[PDB]
Formats: structure tokens, C-alpha cells, sequence
């Protein structure tokens, strides 16, 4: 018995369909770039919104972090903006974005510095991921950094930001050793490797690849990659390493 009055008609939801599916696929990583109260008010204006919004050192009630909720998760939250992952587009859409304060980075002496995580704030954002993730059977090269979605515009969340500690806790994508090792035949790992084919290899993971990019364009791209996934250089180069890592993603977690 599922009839339920409405306003010039009733329904029958007695039989339910099989066929039916979350419409949140991908849970998309950011920083602040400024401190609580100015983020607080930033995501609350007219121009852009977020979903949770995590303190550099969240607050301790009942012995518990406080972490604030904006936006409702059935709604859409303006966060990606303009951005492409694994053959989709408008990315808010299909998405739930988390913003963690943090400085982003500065020149510092021209040198241009990035900013640590502290234990706290991903001690926190631990339990809420894995929530989230659960909700919507989100699949793990669906936990993405805002830069991967967006590779021309944006660097958040950065190469500091602990990818790997959080695969342990199943947690996003992560290749196995033993088959990046395979995949590097025995190179040493930053021998030059053709630029179009590491690109080949990306676009088919989930990145935004157009045809005919400007040299800056292709190393964005590449840039982008290597803070998720190789942060101990990111300039963009395509090596023998890079490729590796490459192989062995598509290799466990496929084209989606
Ligand atoms: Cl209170
Ligand atoms: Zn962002
Ligand atoms: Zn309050």
C-alpha cells in the first residue's frame, strides 16, 4: 500500500523500479584561501556556495569536531564552476563540494610556497567522507581536487594536501606499488616519455583534454595530475614515472 492523496490526482507507488540510481556520483576536494570568518561569509554570499565548510582546527563539543553545512546535499551547491570529469560537464550538478580553510600558496622570496594540513582538520574530514561516500556509493576516481576538474583554473586543494594517507582509509584512488613498478619497465623514473601519450592516457582517465593545446595548456594538464598523484614534482614534464602511475590508475579503476 503506497497511495498518496495529491491535489488533482493520486499515486500508486506499490511498484518500484530497479533502475534507479544516486544523482551525486563525485565528491570534489578545495581550500579557502582565507581564514574561517571570511570563508564563512564568502560561502554564504550571492556568488558562490559550498557544502561543508571544515575549520583549520575544528572545535571540540560532546568530544566530537564541529564541521558548519551550508547548502543542503539534495540541492547543488556553486563550487566547480565551469569544469569537466570522466565525460561529464557542470560538475555542480553531480556533485557534493567540501572547502577546507587552508592558506592555498604565496611567493615567498618568489618561491612559490604552498601551506600544510593540520592532523586535526583531516582527522575530522575522515568520518564525513566516509559518510558521504557510503550515502551514494561514490566510487574512489570519483574523490577528486577541484584542479582535477578544472586544470586551466585551479590548484586547489595543492600537492600537500595528504592523498594517500586517506586511500588507506578507503578514501579515494590509489594505485598498487607493485604494478606502478611493472608499468616502469625498468626506466629510471624521470626519463623523458612522449608528451601526446601521457595526455592520451589522462583525457581517458577523467581529465580535460582539447585537441591542439598550447605547450602551457599540456602542462597544466600534466601539473594538475602530478599534485594529485606524484608531489614530489609537478612541473608538468611527462616522464617515465608519470606514465607509470597513469597505467596503473586505468588499470584498477578502468574509464569509469
Ligand atoms: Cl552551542
Ligand atoms: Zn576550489
Ligand atoms: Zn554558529
Amino acid at each position: 500500500k503506497g497511495i498518496v492523496e495529491k491535489e488533482g490526482y493520486q499515486l500508486d507507488t506499490r511498484r518500484q523500479a530497479q533502475a534507479a540510481y544516486p544523482r551525486i556520483k563525485v565528491l570534489v576536494i578545495h581550500y579557502t584561501a582565507d581564514d574561517f570568518d571570511s570563508s564563512l561569509a564568502t560561502l554564504t554570499d550571492k556568488q558562490v556556495s559550498s557544502h561543508y565548510l571544515v575549520p583549520a582546527v575544528p572545535p571540540r563539543y560532546n568530544g566530537k569536531p564541529r564541521i558548519w553545512q551550508l547548502v543542503p546535499e539534495q540541492e547543488l551547491a556553486w563550487h566547480a564552476g565551469i569544469s569537466a570529469w570522466r565525460g561529464a560537464t557542470r560538475l555542480n550538478d553531480t556533485s557534493i563540494g567540501i572547502e577546507l580553510e587552508n592558506r592555498g600558496w604565496q611567493k615567498s622570496a618568489g618561491v612559490k610556497y604552498f601551506a600544510p594540513f593540520e592532523p586535526a582538520q583531516i582527522q575530522a574530514l575522515i568520518p564525513l567522507a566516509k559518510d558521504i561516500i557510503a550515502r551514494y556509493h561514490i566510487k574512489p576516481e570519483n574523490v577528486v581536487a577541484h584542479a582535477d576538474i578544472a586544470p586551466q583554473r585551479k590548484d586547489d586543494p595543492g600537492p600537500l594536501f595528504p592523498w594517500q594517507q586517506l586511500a588507506q582509509q578507503g578514501i579515494g584512488a590509489w594505485p598498487d606499488a607493485q604494478r606502478v613498478n611493472f608499468y616502469l619497465a625498468g626506466r629510471a623514473p624521470h626519463t623523458p616519455v612522449d608528451t601526446a601519450s601521457l595526455l592520451e592516457l589522462l583525457a581517458r582517465y577523467g581529465y580535460d583534454v582539447k585537441p591542439d593545446m598550447t605547450p602551457r595548456e599540456q602542462r597544466r594538464v600534466i601539473m594538475a595530475f602530478q599534485m594529485h598523484f606524484r608531489p614530489t614534482l609537478y612541473n608538468g614534464e611527462a616522464d617515465a614515472e608519470t606514465q607509470a602511475i597513469a597505467e596503473a590508475l586505468l588499470e584498477k579503476y578502468g574509464q569509469d
